[PDB]
């Protein structure tokens, strides 16, 4: 299996390696759009840009830019957009995405405030009389019910399209433990909240993908993202062991670049795959 092969480079401490490797390997596609003069504000990290193959396009005029990809994983049959942390001035932008996409979960890995510095706008309303309105897309969110957990926040919150009334409820799910430096000891808290963001229904194909981001929306999202499919892959498959992990990342990053940023992150990835896969096909 994979274990094996876990434990081998463990073993021969080649993990770093095996990192460089993928990242030689990996796709190079152009981000024209994401480079133009009109969208530098609207950009977070200069060296984390959409491929201009599989960007979200925003469904308006004057400028359909967002720093967003979207991730078809065709044998998995599931579909994920990947975007940065909003800006403080791109938060209308990205719930008119989660809107045009018919998105019903948002998958947040990061926390506003880590290592003293915002990582992210606060674009969700925290207090349910206190509603948000975005009045560049014309969008109003409200927060309905929110569950604090340990190690991660689920919230259910009421988006309106101001412009025809209609409303949609869209789970927002906030893991916030992911250590500051590093990846976490043990994958434990990272799967239930994978299995959690699943049992929602919003990675389900009835609806529009789901919306993942943190910081740069790569490394952490990266991570969410190939463990999910290929945990999938483990289980649509005759034989489970013939998921390569590293072929499924590579699969992804012909989508959207950094995903995964450093050799303890794709560890991280090996071992939340393995020990998901005891959990779900014993
Ligand atoms: O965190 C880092 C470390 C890093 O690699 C980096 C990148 C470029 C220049 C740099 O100076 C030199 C330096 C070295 C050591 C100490 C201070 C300063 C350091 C950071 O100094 N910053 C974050 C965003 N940033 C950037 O220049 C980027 O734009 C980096 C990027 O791509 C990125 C941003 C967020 C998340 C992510 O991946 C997930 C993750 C989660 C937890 C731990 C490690 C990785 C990748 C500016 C400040």
């Amino acid at each position: 299996e994979m274990e094996k092969e876990f434990e081998q480079i463990d073993k021969s401490g080649s993990w770093a390696a095996i990192y460089q490797d993928i990242r030689h390997e990996a796709s190079d596609f152009p981000c024209r759009v994401a480079k133009l003069p009109k969208n530098k504000n609207r950009n977070r990290y200069r060296d984390v840009s959409p491929f201009d193959h599989s960007r979200i396009k925003l469904h308006q005029e004057d400028n359909d830019y967002i720093n967003a990809s979207l991730i078809k994983m065709e044998e998995a049959q599931r579909s994920y957009i990947l975007t940065q942390g909003p800006l403080p001035n791109t938060c209308g932008h990205f719930w008119e995405m989660v809107w045009e996409q018919k998105s019903r979960g948002v998958v947040m890995l990061n926390r506003v405030m880590e290592k003293g510095s915002l990582k992210c706008a606060q674009y969700w309303p925290q207090k349910e009389e206190k509603e948000m309105i975005f009045e560049d897309t014309n969008l109003k969110l409200t927060l309905i019910s929110e569950d604090i957990k340990s190690y991660y926040t689920v919230r259910q919150l009421e988006l309106e399209n101001l412009t025809t009334q209609e409303t949609r409820e869209i789970l927002h799910f906030h893991y916030t433990t992911w250590p500051d430096f590093g990846v976490p000891e043990s994958p434990a808290s990272f799967l239930n909240f994978l299995f959690k963001v699943r049992e929602s229904g919003s990675l389900s194909p009835e609806h529009g993908p789901v919306v993942v981001h943190c910081s740069a929306g790569i490394g952490r999202s990266g991570t969410f993202c190939l463990a999910d499919t290929c945990l999938l892959l483990m289980d649509k498959r005759k034989d489970p062991s013939s998921v390569d992990i590293k072929k499924v990342l590579l699969e992804m990053r012909k989508f959207r670049m950094g995903l995964i940023q450093t050799a303890d992150q794709l560890r991280f990835s090996y071992l939340a795959v393995i020990e998901g896969a005891k959990f779900i096909m014993g």
